[PDB]
């Protein structure tokens, strides 16, 4: 019958644990791939994941690796060091990137590309300011970041909003009224991404792709990123919102490899949302919807997201901005 919880605290303590061996698991699998990019180079390890890419590193044959971390996790770290007898050649060096200090350059900066790096802009700063210690010829890991959006249609989903509004506001409310405040509750209910599984058919145009790249990427860039767009559209009907999906990619000597679960035909991306419009666009195969996405880091450690959409042929506008900070699961 439909069920909305909070997407962080939404799995089991198993659950969590469960996921975080899958996924390191595509990271050393993806560092193996590419022991080339790594076969006896410096490497520096930034923060977070208890120094475990740095265990990678050494797998793939690294002749040194810095792990910078802070001082309660870098215990930890030191303690594994040891006790894989790896202390000639992983140095934990307890603090931030920006105030500590490394003996030599480093040919490799990796970093663990979990969530809570990729939509928190702190560990976004700290991954670029780490690129003070890399060679002219050096590389990253992740490498790149994309962002994939499309628009969708899904009724069922956005009058849900207004049911859960008109359920709460309009009856009495232990003999108080709170039927004036259904619009102001509706608008925020709108405002909640929603992670979810849907089946791609509701799609009605191709995505649009976004690509930052970490290795050139500036002081600063990932601030404020604007994305344009422009979609061509294959089918008619009602445009609900826009989905956006979120991948980091590898691009090694060898092998570009995506480390959010990869692209060849359709499977599951790790970091997904959608993203509802306040009103809904009407627009007739072969229309083109057309506006800008305005990802902003915000006060509260996330990003904003600002959608702004327009039918060319019509002129009919709609728009919407959320936090990303809470998204909920929708579970059916």
């Amino acid at each position: 019958a439909v069920q909305y919880f909070q997407f962080y605290g939404y799995l089991s303590q198993q659950q969590n644990m469960m996921q975080d061996y899958v996924r390191t698991g595509t990271y050393q699998r993806a560092i193996l791939q590419n022991h080339t990019d790594f076969k006896d180079k410096i490497v520096l390890d930034v923060g977070c994941g208890s120094g475990i890419l740095s265990f990678f590193a050494a797998q793939a044959g690294a002749r040194k690796i810095y792990a910078v971390e802070a001082s309660t996790m870098a215990q930890h770290a030191e303690v594994l060091v040891k006790s894989n007898n790896l202390t000639d050649r992983i140095v934990v060096i307890p603090g931030k990137v920006e105030e500590v200090s490394l003996p030599e350059q480093v040919d490799i900066i990796i970093s663990e590309p979990m969530g809570y790096m990729l939509f928190n802009e702190r560990m976004l700063e700290s991954y670029l300011h780490a690129k003070k210690y890399l060679k002219p010829s050096g590389n990253m890991f992740p490498t790149i970041g994309d962002v994939h959006l499309a628009p969708f249609t899904d009724e069922q989903l956005y009058m849900e909003q207004f049911t859960k509004a008109n359920f709460w506001y309009q009856p009495s409310f232990h003999g108080v009224d709170l039927s004036a405040l259904r619009g102001a509750a509706v608008d925020e209910y709108f405002r909640q991404p929603v992670v979810d599984t849907f089946d791609i058919r509701i799609l009605m145009a191709k995505s649009v792709k976004y690509t930052v790249n970490f290795l050139e990427a500036k002081e600063g860039d990932l601030h404020r990123i604007e994305i344009p767009f422009k979609f061509h559209m294959l089918h008619s009907g009602l445009v609900h919102g826009l989905a956006f999906w979120f991948d980091v990619a590898f691009i090694g000597s060898i092998m570009t490899v995506w480390l959010s679960t990869a692209p060849t035909e359709p499977l599951t991306h790790w970091y997904q949302v959608r993203c509802l419009f306040q009103s809904p666009l009407f627009a007739k195969a072969g229309d083109t919807l057309s506006g800008t996405c305005l990802l902003i880091a915000n006060k509260r450690q996330s990003y904003d997201i600002s959608i702004v959409a327009q039918v060319d042929q019509t002129g009919s506008k709609s728009s919407n901005l959320l936090d990303l900070k809470n998204p909920f699961f929708r579970y059916t």
